[PDB]
């Protein structure tokens, strides 16, 4: 997968299975189960760059909605409500988008 050399396949499978059900996504539980919580800035930056599909330098709402699909193309979209909670949690400064430092801070909360 896209995170070979950074994350563990079994962990990714597990993190996806934990949020298969509609409404069940929880970034804290996802980040801990997927193994991201203890990764270095360099690794977090690489992950961030994958999620930032359009290289805008920020993860915007549209990219957050498709967050899971970076891990598996077959994964579901997040609901609008899931996406909003995720954005609110990540976007420390409230400017509407998530930068790499905000992304790392949410992970290491
Ligand atoms: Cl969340
Ligand atoms: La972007
Ligand atoms: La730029
Ligand atoms: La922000
Ligand atoms: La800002």
């Amino acid at each position: 997968g896209a995170f070979a050399g950074i994350l563990n396949d079994a962990d990714i499978t597990a993190a996806l299975a934990a949020c298969k059900a509609e409404g069940s996504f929880d970034h804290k539980a996802f980040f801990t189960k997927v193994g991201l919580a203890a990764k270095s800035p360099a690794d977090i930056k690489k992950v961030f760059e994958i999620i930032d599909q359009d290289k805008s330098d920020f993860v915007e709402e549209d990219e957050l909605k498709l967050f899971l699909q970076n891990f598996s193309a077959g994964a579901r979209a997040l609901s609008d409500a899931e996406t909003k909670v995720f954005l609110k949690a990540g976007d420390s400064d409230g400017d509407g988008k998530i930068g790499v430092d905000e992304f790392g801070a949410m992970i290491k909360a």
